[PDB]
C-alpha cells in the first residue's frame, strides 16, 4: 500500500489551508498512481459515493480528459468538493454552464462561445490590458507595500473578462464584487458571502446586457454571440448569462492565484527572477502555470466500465484529476520541482488535459500574467515579501488569500 495516514482525503479542504500536499502527491505517483481514496460517511464533500479514483499521472489525466464519451462532466459535476452537507441541488444547478455539461449540448455552446476567444479577439485585448498592468503596478509600487494578492494580482484578470465582454467602466465595480463572491465560502474569511446571491445578479446583469445589444447591435463580443452565424446559432439571452456567470469564476480566481504564486515563485527563485527581468520570457507564464496550478483538480464520472492504466473503474464512480500531481509527474518533465522560466516545450495541464473542455481562455491568461509581470519588473524590481501568504481553504481551488509585501526593499 501507499504509505499515507488512514482518512487521508486528497480533496480535504484542511490540508489546502495549510499547504499543498506534494509529498503525499509523489508517494502515489510512485506507489499507487490511480488509488481509491475513500471517504468517511458524512463526509464526501457533497458525494455520498463513499469515495473516488485519485488521478496523479498526467497520461492518465490526458486519457481521462480525452476521453469525455466515458468521463463525463454533467453526471456529477467537475468540482470534486463543496460543503459535506450540500443539497444535491446546489450541485446540479453548475450544469447550466458549458464547464458541467458533455457533448452534444457542450458541443454546440463551446462552438458558438468560440467566436469570443479567436486569437484576433483576444489581441484587441493586449493594448488596454498592459496600459492597466502598467497603472496597476505603479499604483501598487506608490504604496510601498501592502497586500500584493489585493494590489497586483486582483484586477487585472477581471479587467481582462470585463474588456473581453465590453462591459461598460461604471458598470465594472459591481461586476468586480460579483465575480468575487462566486467561490472561497468555506473559508471562514468568507463565510457569510452568498454565490447564489451574486450569480443571480450577474445573470440579470448578463441577460439585460444582451436584450440590448440585440436592439443595438455593434462590433463587440457579445453582439457576436448573441446574433446567429451560418448555422443559425447563437446564444439565447440565459445562455450568455450562464456564459457570464462561468467567466466570473473560470477567468478570476485562476489568474490571480497564478499570479501570486507565480511571484511567490520569484522569491524563492532569485536566481529566475533575475533572469525574467532580463529578458522577460513569455515561457515564464508557462512554467508560472504549472508551478502555480490553480486548479487542483477536477472530476469526472465515469458512464461506464473502464480500463485506464491496468486499474478497473466501475459506471458511476468518480475520477479526480490532481492536475497539481501531473503537472510535477516526473516522467514528463525532466526536473519538475525546478521551477526554470525557460521550460520548453512545457506540457503542463494547468489549463486542463487536451480534449473537449481544455481551457477557451489559456491564451488570454497567459498574455495577463505576461502583462502584469513585465509590469512588475517595471516598477517593483526588488520586490521583498513582508510575512508568509495565507491559504484558502478550498478541496480543489489552490488559492492565496493575502500576501504582505514591500515593492521598495
Ligand atoms: C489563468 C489560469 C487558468 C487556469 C489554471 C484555468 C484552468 C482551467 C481548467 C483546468 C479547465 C477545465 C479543463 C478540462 O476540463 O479539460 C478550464 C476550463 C475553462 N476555462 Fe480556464 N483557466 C484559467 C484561465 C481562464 C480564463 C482567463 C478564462 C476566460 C476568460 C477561462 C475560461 C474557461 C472556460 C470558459 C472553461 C470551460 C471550457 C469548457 O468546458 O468547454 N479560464 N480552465
Ligand atoms: C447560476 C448557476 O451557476 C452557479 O451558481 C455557479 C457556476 C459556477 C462555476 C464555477 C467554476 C469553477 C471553476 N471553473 C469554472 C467555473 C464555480 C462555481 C459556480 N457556481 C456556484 C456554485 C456554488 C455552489 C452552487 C454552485
Amino acid at each position: 500500500s501507499p504509505n499515507l495516514p488512514p482518512g487521508f482525503d486528497f480533496t480535504d479542504p484542511a490540508i489546502y489551508a495549510e499547504r499543498l500536499p506534494v509529498a503525499e502527491f509523489a508517494e502515489l505517483r510512485s506507489a499507487a498512481p490511480i488509488w481509491w481514496n475513500g471517504q468517511d460517511p458524512g463526509k464526501g464533500g457533497g458525494f455520498h459515493d463513499g469515495g473516488f479514483w485519485a488521478i496523479t499521472k498526467l497520461n492518465d489525466v490526458k486519457e481521462i480528459s480525452r476521453h469525455s464519451d466515458v468521463f463525463s462532466s454533467y453526471e456529477n459535476g467537475v468540482i470534486p468538493r463543496f460543503k459535506n452537507d450540500i443539497a444535491r441541488e446546489d450541485i446540479e444547478v453548475q450544469r447550466f454552464v458549458m464547464l458541467n455539461m458533455d457533448a452534444p449540448h457542450h458541443t454546440r455552446l463551446r462552438k458558438i462561445i468560440s467566436r469570443g476567444f479567436t486569437p484576433r479577439a483576444v489581441g484587441r485585448l493586449h493594448d488596454e490590458l498592459q496600459e492597466r498592468a502598467q497603472a496597476i503596478a505603479a499604483e501598487a509600487a506608490a504604496a510601498g507595500s501592502g497586500d500584493f494578492v489585493e494590489q497586483v494580482s486582483c484586477e487585472l484578470p477581471l479587467q481582462a473578462i470585463a474588456g473581453l465582454l465590453g462591459v461598460p467602466q461604471e458598470d465594472r465595480g459591481k461586476l468586480f464584487h460579483w465575480s468575487n463572491e462566486m467561490t472561497g465560502n468555506e473559508d471562514p474569511e468568507y463565510a457569510h458571502i452568498d454565490p447564489k446571491a451574486s450569480s443571480a445578479e450577474l445573470i440579470g446583469y448578463a441577460m439585460k446586457m444582451a436584450e440590448e445589444k440585440a436592439k443595438n447591435p455593434a462590433d463587440d463580443i457579445v453582439t457576436q454571440l448573441i446574433q446567429a452565424d451560418i448555422d443559425g446559432e447563437k446564444l439565447s439571452d440565459d445562455e450568455f448569462g450562464f456564459f457570464v456567470v462561468m467567466l466570473a469564476v473560470a477567468g478570476n480566481e485562476t489568474t490571480r492565484n497564478s499570479i501570486t504564486q507565480g511571484m511567490m515563485a520569484f522569491a524563492e527563485h532569485p536566481d529566475q527572477w533575475e533572469l525574467y527581468k532580463k529578458v522577460r520570457p513569455e515561457t515564464a507564464a508557462d512554467e508560472i502555470v504549472r508551478w502555480a496550478t490553480p486548479v487542483t483538480a477536477f472530476q469526472r464520472t465515469a458512464l461506464r466500465d473502464y480500463e485506464l492504466s491496468g486499474v478497473q473503474i466501475a459506471a458511476g464512480q468518480r475520477v479526480v484529476m490532481f492536475y497539481r500531481s501531473a503537472n510535477f509527474d516526473e516522467e514528463v518533465f525532466q526536473d519538475p520541482f525546478t521551477f526554470n522560466i525557460l521550460r520548453n516545450p512545457n506540457p503542463h495541464v494547468g489549463f486542463g488535459g487536451t480534449g473537449a473542455h481544455y481551457c477557451i481562455g489559456a491564451n488570454l491568461a497567459r498574455m495577463t500574467i505576461n502583462l502584469i509581470f513585465n509590469a512588475v519588473a517595471d516598477h517593483m524590481p526588488d520586490l521583498k515579501p513582508i510575512s508568509a501568504p495565507e491559504r484558502l481553504r478550498s478541496g480543489w481551488l489552490n488559492g492565496i488569500k493575502h500576501w504582505q509585501v514591500d515593492y521598495t526593499g
